[PDB]
């Protein structure tokens, strides 16, 4: 009905570098992380390897995550409060495309060379639907609004995280949905052992992007070890982003 005589929105984004220096970029509302990364590659003449990424820190909630390359940056940043301590960092995070470098570490003509790694990825990502890693095991889930944690068995599925309720079978029928991936972003939890008395500091966090302070809707999961955390974080990102993640990886290689 109406005409769009509006101006394309432009945001000054302060990107923090690993040496503590900053670069102020003009980021318009159409620009993906991919584009801000391309810009930073040109402005820094770095080596352009696939581990370079935008990373958001949440100093209050003590959580951090990688931006995926297809994410709209203005869209992400417009969730932050006026008085926010949150920072966008430009750094290397080699775990971001770990499944793509080493698919055998997540899915479990014989030697696992580049070619067989490629076959595995194509089967897993390039088919009609994505094959999510066969992932299941126990995790510690923080109780809502308590400094206490419950062990429960969880299972990774293409759409979400499932679990067996306390006193139910391991079979298909007994499973209930804990969380859906449409709703949440996945993050690293930092110092949850200290702040929330977590059994370990291998912690991941599940949170709607919009949430900016302490709430029960923020879910805290604690893993037995680093390898477990890695599995869950990689696996969830695969389930959430699917083929887009593969596309992101390929796109990154093209720049290296």
């Amino acid at each position: 009905e109406k005409l769009k005589e509006a101006k394309v929105k432009k945001l000054v984004v302060k990107v923090h570098m690993d040496d503590s220096s900053t670069k102020s970029l003009m980021v318009d509302e159409r620009q993906l992380a991919r584009d801000v990364l391309d810009n930073l590659f040109e402005k820094t003449h770095c080596d352009c390897n696939v581990d370079w990424c935008l990373y958001e820190i949440y100093p209050e909630l003590q959580i951090e995550r990688v931006f995926e390359d297809h994410e709209n940056v203005v869209e992400v940043l417009s969730d932050w409060t006026r008085d926010t301590e949150n920072k966008v960092l430009f750094l290397e995070k080699e775990e971001r495309y770990a499944v793509f470098k080493n698919p055998q570490n997540f899915y479990l003509n014989e030697k696992m060379n580049a070619k067989n790694k490629e076959y595995l990825l194509e089967e897993s990502f390039c088919g009609t639907s994505i094959i999510v890693p066969e992932l299941e095991g126990a995790l510690y889930l923080k109780e809502d609004g308590k400094k206490s944690w419950k062990r429960r068995y969880f299972l990774l599925r293409a759409s979400g995280i499932y679990y067996v309720p306390k006193g139910k079978t391991k079979t298909s029928r007994d499973l209930a949905c804990f969380i859906q991936f449409e709703n949440v972003n996945i993050y690293y939890g930092i110092q949850c052992k200290m702040k929330y008395k977590a059994p370990t500091d291998h912690c991941f966090v599940l949170k709607h992007p919009q949430i900016q302070k302490e709430s029960q809707y923020i879910k805290y999961l604690c893993c037995d070890d680093a390898r477990t955390l890695s599995q869950w974080v990689m696996g969830i990102r695969i389930a959430k982003y699917g083929k887009t993640l593969y596309d992101n990886y390929q796109r990154a290689v093209a720049r290296a």
